[PDB]
């Protein structure tokens, strides 16, 4: 039976596992019972994707209203929400939107966890540890916690454990330093652009079968450049809370992955309020969200020459903006690196 180091297997049976692929589908409202997960489809979601696009020419430019209407009607058919009873939003707003556009990208990473799945395996030879973790073409080294790599690491959690969210308070669980496949050749040419990084990737879980296969990601080209606050690239962090939030761990599951990049940041657009882009001017290569606060400058490590932000919870100087915290964005995949993951048990305030 597996062979492998055991919260590497336990990282297996909570990324790969069927039910949780419902739970999500769930809280996006997906009627199950009309549309099953064998549903899922590339297909079935691209499609979708380009009528969430549909309405949003037709919104920001006026529209029949016998349009809209429909456009909502057929983003239903296709994606059967449980709904259920109740009166259902339509699709003639940005907001509405928008939320329907996360659902989709979700979608995506669910689809390819379970559709990941259906390959390998009347196996057993090769057990159900060593067979889904063989797909995921990716390696999982487990950092020693007493070390100060793991210490390190931990620093970072803490010290931008940010004031607004607390609460929820947090802590390690496991820390998995990972490389997968080929990925150093991919960033290759981005090893040598200035501003280097690492900063937070959270995401819900049930996207880390396909991250940890995919790479991170963006969305296809059918999707709403609306549907995102800088348009759609791949979005990081730099406090541990703006991206420990997109877990979606709640009162239970607790527990929750989350990435830690290097990104090939460059020269930053500085932004504050949303830009729909996917087009990045010349000479810039990547996005800053410049929220009011900044892991404090003071403080900031850099091993290899890539920095790393593990500073505290200090006021920047952004009154003005529509954000709290930064937001780093990059629109090609290949700017980014994977370096850890980290279990999080989330640990919810009394
Ligand atoms: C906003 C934002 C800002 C700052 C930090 C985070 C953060 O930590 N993660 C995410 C959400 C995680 C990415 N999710 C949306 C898009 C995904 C995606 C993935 C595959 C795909 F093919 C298309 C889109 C995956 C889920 N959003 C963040």
């Amino acid at each position: 039976k597996s062979k492998l180091p055991k919260p590497v297997q336990d990282l297996i049976k909570m990324i790969f596992d069927v039910e949780s692929m419902k739970k999500a589908m769930v809280e996006y409202e997906i009627d199950l019972q009309k549309m099953p997960l064998g549903k899922l489809s590339k297909r079935q979601i691209q499609a979708a994707y380009s009528i969430l696009s549909e309405v949003q020419q037709a919104v920001s430019q006026g529209s029949s209203d016998s349009q809209i209407l429909d456009l909502s009607n057929r983003f239903y058919t296709l994606i059967p929400h449980d709904f259920g009873m109740k009166k259902p939003p339509l699709l003639n707003n940005a907001d509405s939107v928008q939320a329907k556009v996360e659902m989709l990208d979700n979608l995506l990473d669910i689809e390819v966890a379970y559709s990941l799945l259906r390959g390998g395996s009347d196996d057993s030879s090769k057990d159900p540890i060593d067979v889904n973790y063989e797909k995921l073409k990716t390696d999982i080294k487990v950092v020693d916690r007493d070390s100060e790599e793991a210490e390190i690491i931990r620093k970072y959690v803490k010290n931008t454990h940010a004031t607004t969210h607390n609460a929820y308070d947090l802590e390690v669980i496991d820390i998995f330093k990972i490389e997968r496949e080929g990925e150093c050749q991919r960033y290759k040419p981005f090893k040598q652009l200035h501003n280097r990084r690492l900063l937070w990737h959270g995401s819900r879980t049930t996207n880390f079968a396909g991250i940890l296969s995919q790479g991170l990601r963006i969305a296809p080209p059918e999707a709403p450049v609306t549907g995102y606050m800088f348009g759609k690239g791949i979005y990081f962090a730099d406090m541990v809370s703006k991206s420990a939030n997109y877990c979606h761990t709640s009162q239970g599951d607790p527990i929750g992955l989350i990435l830690l990049g290097e990104v090939a940041l460059g020269n930053m657009y500085e932004l504050k309020h949303a830009s729909h882009i996917s087009k990045l001017p010349k000479g810039k290569h990547s996005v800053k969200g410049l929220g009011k606060t900044t892991p404090d400058p003071s403080a900031n490590i850099s091993l290899d020459g890539v920095d790393v932000p593990l500073g505290t919870g200090i006021s920047s100087g952004v009154n003005d903006t529509s954000l709290l915290y930064n937001e780093y964005i990059v629109y090609d995949i290949a700017q980014v690196n994977l370096k850890y993951l980290l279990k999080l048990k989330f640990n919810f305030k009394t």
